[PDB]
């Protein structure tokens, strides 16, 4: 399906875009843990958070770690864990929330 | 901004469609409280849920009422907000839930 | 891919929305041209207009015909093709054109088999 | 009015994206005439045409320069407007064309 007219809504709105939500999934001590996860260049237009879904349980919404010099930004899954990294054996799901709305979009999902 | 491309790729993809996201507020006892809420033609190409926020306060999510005959479908903030209605002066958020990927979607907000 | 963000961006834009761009495609005489092309409930917040492409030729743009009483709009051929109906052979394709901003986005294709 | 719904659906379809239409708009000899117009980086997943519109004046649709190595393309409006520049006085746009439909979208416009 056919759906350059969204993105050359989003080329005519903005112009000039660049964002990059590969993730990069940060491993703890012990290593079979997942402690974080950046991605490397975020949007940066509107103050973001992010929820944080694990094995189905809502961890909520957390306060934002600041955008990074490079762009990118960290979610600290010990932040809505409770102190602890996530053991890899679970699905993590992260969503951005949008502020204005209270909209939430997932952006990146560990399923081993 | 002109986001005409955006409202004629939902044409080109779908085609014929129709929907009713009015918010139908249903008052209580006394009339200062709001009890529901009924959309008259609601999107029924996924089983979607709807959660709640009430004064910022997440309700979390409920199973979904059936959409009616007439193509309407009913939030019942009852099970929302553990037996009671909401007082009027409160902000009353209303979001889809897109069973798929658990994205949410504001659809409907009382705010006096 | 799921695109009902993009659904729900235009149900919380619009909130109350309903369209039918199915092609009724009307026959002249012979019954073998195809003269014009209805939609049953077209989209009213803009004064759209329509260009024809017949078989790859662009016929360009014409002033659109009133939206009907039950929501539909009709797209005359014998407007853009000079007073003929266009032979079903050749494709016909139509964009409706936004006003505002000159875009074009494809509503209907007309190719035989 | 917030459309933030349809940025992070390209988001999470798209995943990583990078593009700049910022306009470069060249001028010619003399200095009054635009002759063409430079995107410093365009989308490259389609070969994407151009169709020109010059004061109301439908100039039609060319053959797309090469995205060059450093992912900008250019837009040469002398081969639209018979060999003229385009009079600075007068107002351009400029549609980026789908190959699949024929879509046509304003990325520039003049004035």
């Amino acid at each position: 399906t056919n759906d350059s007219a969204v993105l050359f809504y989003i080329v005519a709105s903005q112009k000039k875009l660049s964002f990059d939500y590969t993730p990069n999934w940060g491993r703890g001590s012990p290593n079979s843990y997942i402690d974080n996860l950046t991605f490397p260049r975020v949007l940066t237009n509107k103050p973001y958070k992010y929820r944080v879904v694990k094995a189905g349980q809502d961890l909520g919404v957390r306060d934002s770690y600041s955008v990074q010099s490079d762009g990118s930004q960290k979610v600290n899954f010990l932040e809505y864990n409770a102190g602890r990294g996530i053991a890899d054996t679970q699905t993590i799901q992260v969503y951005v929330v949008d502020p204005d709305n209270g909209n939430q979009y997932l952006v990146a999902q560990w399923k081993l």
